[PDB]
């Protein structure tokens, strides 16, 4: 399993980390960690100018623009990292691809008028995120019958847009949004049966790094969350999921290194 | 359903376990961290009176009891904690016992003369740990030391009830055997018997790596979360609070699941 972009690819026979490049002086800092985060052993950069978090206010095309396309230019003339952008704009979308970006990585899945027909147009893989609602009210009360059917139709439909679009299922990655309009229990849920979205025959990308389903399960601030977003790593990538993006690049390359050479020496979890 | 019994309380294990590595290879320190242990979160407090580690030096009877008799007499006053103990020796396992430990931990599996029934006698838990480096098929070894230790051990009265098996990571083992055994843990389970394991900070991590013993704390958490993931009851550090943090995501996992466990 592989993805194209960009004239090279990225082969998915082991977990790979993707390092959180949250780009919302800054150029110079920008570039700085993005070394760090290669070195450290991060094989793909998420470089992010806009909030994903609940109640997040919007960010206008043109600063958006400023934040993300120097930082995605600069990189990929630099280093030969790949480089995902997560935006839901069909002009960063377009731009980004335009200085090299490899990965569209939209956690609205091209749901923004324009932006299904601008991803298609760059002919880049795109990772379909699951969300409930919006960031603005999502995590208000987020309520499903069966969080994994759901998701999973999501899923099915969302395949069949990019498909109708032209976007073809070899360009598609997976992710089931953990927190996107989802309490503790749904993203555990999830996690749980989290191989059994494999059936699509896709990549799975996942990001639990830091966030809330650690954070109220151990009852800890944002700095506290390390050995708790390793497990939620190690259970992902034991289940085979192919792309895990996080903050903390060092500490969860090492960890897929045992879980690599757990999987090699087995004859995939579930 | 899973429990353990020991001096009059129970260890359920319906969940995983941390159990803390205190080294006492003074009684103060040894008591403090203890104490520090717990806080963290370890429900089993692991203690060694003579190193397992190689060519660890050996002891006399009488040194290895002043060396661990009051250390797991202190603790057992002191605390709730379950406590094991980490000898090979009859009169040490004996003399555990009448201070109040909960599980004898033999990394020899009682094989030195008189520890069978010394064990037997005491009616504690009994962790039978494999110990041989080469293999023709590293996990059917294993397996076959399990069926046998186990029939000695009911042969002299130690019921299944008592036991806990563990496969004895880095013990006469090369990295391959090693996330071999890893690999294939959850197989263990048609004993019906706990799992126990010890992976921190070892040589499958270090080795992997390419890291120092004191580097080694993602590879170890790694380690943990993929035995339990597969349903290992135990789970034997040097790093308490993360490693019992690890467990806690394994746990709202397992719940969440159907199978209540990884194969
Ligand atoms: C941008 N972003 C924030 N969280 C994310 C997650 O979980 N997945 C993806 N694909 N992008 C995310
Ligand atoms: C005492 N000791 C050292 N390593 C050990 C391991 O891996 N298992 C058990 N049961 N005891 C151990």
């Amino acid at each position: 399993m592989k993805l194209f972009a960009q004239g090279t690819s990225l082969d998915l026979s082991h977990p790979h980390v993707m390092g959180i490049l949250n780009v919302t002086n800054s150029l110079i800092d920008a570039v700085k960690h993005a070394n760090l985060m290669i070195n450290a052993g991060a094989t793909i950069i998420d470089v992010g100018g806009e909030s994903t978090r609940p109640g997040a206010a919007e960010v206008s095309v043109e600063e958006e623009l400023q934040r993300v396309i120097p930082v995605v230019e600069a990189i990929a003339q630099r280093f030969e990292v790949w480089i995902s952008v997560d935006t839901s704009k069909p002009e960063v979308i377009r731009e980004s691809a335009k200085v090299g970006a490899h990965i569209i990585n939209d956690i609205r899945s091209l749901s923004e008028p324009g932006a299904l027909e601008a991803a298609a147009e760059t002919g880049l893989p795109v990772c379909l995120m699951h969300m409930q609602g919006n960031p603005k009210t999502m995590q208000e009360a987020p309520k499903y019958d069966d969080v994994f059917a759901e998701v999973n139709r999501y899923f099915i439909e969302q395949i069949a847009r990019c498909e109708q679009a032209g976007i073809a299922k070899e360009k598609l990655l997976l992710d089931p949004g953990f927190g996107f309009g989802k309490n503790l229990s749904h993203n555990y849920s999830l996690l749980a049966r989290l191989a059994e979205f494999h059936h699509f025959n896709l990549p799975l990308l996942v990001g639990m790094s830091r966030k809330s389903m650690i954070g109220q399960l151990l009852n800890v601030g944002p700095s506290e969350r390390l050995s708790g977003s390793l497990a939620c790593a190690v259970i992902a990538a034991m289940q085979g999921a192919h792309i895990i993006r996080v903050h903390d690049v060092k500490e969860t390359v090492e960890a897929m290194r045992v879980v690599e050479a757990t999987l090699s020496a087995k004859e995939r979890y579930e």
